[PDB]
């Protein structure tokens, strides 16, 4: 099983499920980690911060404190700066939010209308829809499309080190680059938006800015690539759409779709005290990589898996994540993909594949890098 493998990029889920079928949890010798496959084990690891971390310090390793962020914190210095980057979240008006995120979906839809030829909807709509809802949502100036993708692009295959080294170093660019536009946030955004709101409440100067540049790129590199991902399935499935379209029969249809084509294929964690996962005894000291998108797939706990049903029960898919760390911006990311689809139905046009789906070499965030279609 190479993650970076064209064949197991082109479609990781039949080796997800081989993997599951043969053990939940697997001991990968040339990454020196667990891989779990299985759902209830995935739903395990993510909710005890007990036995499992993110925090690296909690197994005696050396981190600066200038490198310190929401996400590798664990309670109870992780409740300090969660609460404040939720407080800011509760302080931006919905209705203002949705309009924006509405307004934002509508109008990069109506420039598809009327193209003659082949579009690429990842970056004529997927990028530049996400990069302007999550700055809209931030209450700052949208960078430049093109630049920020490459930097991003850059971050999101650092995210395979693991398995790739080199892939480290651009990263490290790229974080570097995208800490001093948020640095120049901070001292000149809004007091309107995400940004004022959270230098209000504000925890160390470091937390802040780290956080906040995660809230940034985890919401661009996410809510891209769930558009993308989403949207190669109802151009192949465009009887998805046509449903009752009510808000109840929507919120049923989204959260299948972020079950599915949710990005995160890789969450990990450290052992920080001996645990059993599935058969294994999982020791401290142990990385754990949960394979969340294949805990999606899993038929004992999602009957026909693979394909959208309007009847399950809520609240089951591991795609946020779970417990202290789960997705921050999950109210809003299924707002966004709310929107879209609304705006989809409202646009009536017709989107029919012009080629195939192409997927980047990236193995931890699933991303399209080309999604051909004829606008209609
Ligand atoms: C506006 C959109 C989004 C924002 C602002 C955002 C931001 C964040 C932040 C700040 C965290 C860290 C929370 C913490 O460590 O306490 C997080 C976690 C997470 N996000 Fe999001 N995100 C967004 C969209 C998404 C989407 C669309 C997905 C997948 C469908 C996703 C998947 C996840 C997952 C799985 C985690 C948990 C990581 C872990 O277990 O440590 N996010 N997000």
């Amino acid at each position: 099983y190479d993650p970076l493998a064209p064949s197991v990029i082109a479609d990781p889920y039949p080796f997800y499920r081989k993997l599951r079928e043969t053990n939940t949890v697997h001991w990968h010798e040339f990454l020196d980690s667990w891989v779990v496959t299985g759902y209830a084990e995935c739903r395990q690891v993510l909710g005890d911060t007990t036995n499992f971390g993110s925090d690296f310090r909690r197994i005696d390793v050396e981190i600066p404190d200038t490198q310190l962020s929401v996400q590798s914190l664990d309670p109870p210095e992780h409740g300090a700066i969660r609460h404040l980057l939720v407080s800011a979240l509760h302080e931006q008006p919905l209705s203002t939010v949705r309009q924006q995120f509405a307004a934002i979906a509508a109008q990069h839809l109506a420039e598809l209308s009327g193209q003659p030829g082949t579009v690429d909807l990842v970056s004529r709509f997927a990028r530049p829809v996400a990069l302007r809802t999550i700055t809209a949502f931030l209450g700052v100036p949208p960078p430049d499309g093109a630049g920020f993708e490459q930097w991003s692009n850059a971050i999101v295959r650092s995210m395979d080190a693991g398995i790739e080294p080199a892939r480290a170093e651009p990263g490290n660019q790229a974080r570097a680059e995208l800490s001093r536009l948020v640095t120049h946030w901070l001292a000149e955004a809004d007091e309107r938006g995400f940004v004022g709101a959270a230098r209000r409440a504000a925890v160390p100067a470091a937390v802040l800015a780290n956080s906040l540049r995660a809230v940034l790129h985890a919401g661009y590199a996410s809510v891209s690539r769930l558009l993308g991902g989403v949207l190669a399935r109802l151009v192949r499935h465009p009887e998805l759409l046509a449903g009752p379209a009510t808000r109840d029969a929507d919120e049923a249809l989204v959260d299948e779709l972020i079950r599915l084509d949710g990005p995160v294929q890789a969450d990990a964690r450290v052992c920080v005290r001996d645990q059993p996962v599935g058969a294994q005894l999982v020791r401290r000291g142990d990385v754990l990589v949960l394979f969340i998108a294949a805990a999606n797939r899993d038929p004992a706990v999602f009957p026909d898996p693979d394909a959208v049903r309007l009847t399950r029960r809520r609240g089951l898919h591991l795609a946020f994540g779970r417990g202290a760390h789960a997705c921050l911006g999950a109210g809003l990311a299924t707002l966004q993909l709310r929107e879209v689809l609304g705006a989809l139905r409202a646009g009536g046009l017709r989107l029919a594949p012009a080629g195939p789906a192409a997927y980047e070499p990236t193995a931890t965030l699933r991303g399209l890098a080309e999604l051909p279609v004829s606008v209609r």
